[PDB]
């Protein structure tokens, strides 16, 4: 068995490689400073940040809001949403997801893209700042952290979580199989049949435990450390939806509000 | 087989186990056979509406479960009363138990505090499931059963507050742990370290890490055949901390609500700022 435990271990590495552009290794290459990215550190900054390379993101669209807090909220749902379809991709690599009832298949995606996002995130961030526009630009925390009504503090909640979780020091091969984990939860609302979803984590568990095990012998007890930041995980989650509702409180196209 | 290593894990789990059941007077062993009603002796008096509540306070007798209030004149806080008196009861207990964790006495007073200001509610959920079914749950010591449907009809700010505690513990018994297994459980939620304000992080880490290890090998032993069952019980953990900041919620609808219903102080403690 220990044999297929590695195989689906590879397999997920693979594809997990193969669906998203940013890994760890190559954004804590950039991070660690071993082409420096634009820092995007003030005002100043971010307009020549859009200027002199036009972040392939909200900026080049007129009828907005030309606020800065404003553009830069947005530009991360941009982003998160192109997130959401190479996470999408990925799942569909997972052995017996796409054998799943759609609805469920649907519902799996459907809650657990935000814990997937920002557990991916951390691999962009250091306690400074985070890696932007596939790590062409790094922004700042302290900028972040700057911005004036309720946008200054939507970052900093996924650092402080960043910070802490990084301290695991997980690569791209651990993620993999962490991330499959996440999506085949059999708790999410309105499920069809969670005994398949939850036999598929289970041999997820199982890969991803001897993965940590061959991987970190030194570190006593990764694995059942990894699967309690899944408390973390979901708070942040929670957190996010609340300050996104709060936003509806500023008022900040028709159809590019459907899309994102 | 057996090694100094894991003999070691071994002695930790009957340490705990041990210290638990002295800590804790109703195991979820003495729950069970009580709620199968198995035996004639250990029979429950049920309370599933105001007239079973009425004569359940003359079988039953409740030696001031809930404060001394006389008629508090309302079903609703009465309930309310009962559940805090015996939840600030059931912090006292798991504060015993925590003392005997090893270590846990050794560590700097002010994170000895927070550790138990965020891991009391945790546990006092964790342990409700070993005194509930789908039905109900058993109170005053496992003498009385108060239905969930009676509870869940109480009053539009009351009516709610258990259901979600049920909801939990319908899944998490589905477990089917025992009493061993839940004094290391009780014991790894404690020893948190990732508590907010703690001073010193590591030596907290250390000794969780230990349990942890206790926790691994007792599952694999006592449950066998019940693949990853560490991982689901960890996975639990987050099911706890929505059950707590949900319970948070209420209470400052309830606060507000109802500005003549004191609250316990120890409680009270607790719940700032948490
Ligand atoms: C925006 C919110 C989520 C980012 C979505 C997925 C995370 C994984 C990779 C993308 C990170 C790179 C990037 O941020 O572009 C978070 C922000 O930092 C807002 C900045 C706006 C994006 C340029
Ligand atoms: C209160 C309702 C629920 C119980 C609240 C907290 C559980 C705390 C401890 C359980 C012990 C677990 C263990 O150690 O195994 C119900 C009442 O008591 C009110 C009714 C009183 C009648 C008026
Ligand atoms: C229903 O009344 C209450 C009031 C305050 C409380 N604090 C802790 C609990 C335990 C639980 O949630 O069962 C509790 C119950």
């Amino acid at each position: 068995e220990s044999a297929d435990l590695r195989a689906l271990a590879k397999h997920l590495y693979d594809s997990y490689i193969k669906s998203f552009p940013l890994t760890k290794a190559k954004a804590r290459a950039i991070l660690t400073g071993k082409k420096s990215p634009f820092v995007i550190y003030d005002m100043n900054s971010l307009m020549m940040g859009e200027d002199k390379i036009k972040f392939k993101h909200i900026t080049p669209l007129q009828e907005q809001s030309k606020e800065v807090a404003i553009r830069i909220f947005q530009g991360c749902q941009f982003r998160s949403v192109e997130a959401v379809q190479e996470i999408t991709e990925y799942a569909k690599s997972i052995p017996g997801f796409v054998n799943l009832d759609l609805n469920d298949q649907v519902t799996l995606l459907k809650y657990g893209v935000h814990e997937i996002i920002y557990t991916m995130l951390a691999s962009l961030m250091n306690k400074d700042g985070v890696l932007i526009s596939e790590g062409q630009g790094f922004m700042t925390r302290e900028f972040l952290k700057s911005l004036r009504k309720p946008f200054g503090d939507f970052m900093e909640p996924k650092f402080e979580f960043a910070v802490k979780f990084n301290a695991l020091e997980l690569d791209d091969s651990d993620l993999a199989i962490f991330i499959a984990v996440i999506i085949l939860s059999g708790d999410r609302p309105g499920l069809l049949n969670v005994k398949p979803i939850e036999d598929i984590q289970d041999n997820l568990l199982q890969a991803l435990e001897l993965q940590l095990k061959l991987n970190h012998p030194e570190s006593s007890q990764l694995f059942a450390k990894l699967l309690q930041k899944m408390t973390d995980l979901r708070q942040i989650v929670t957190e996010h939806v609340q300050l996104l509702q709060v936003i509806k409180k500023t008022e900040t196209h028709p159809l590019l509000q459907e899309i994102y």
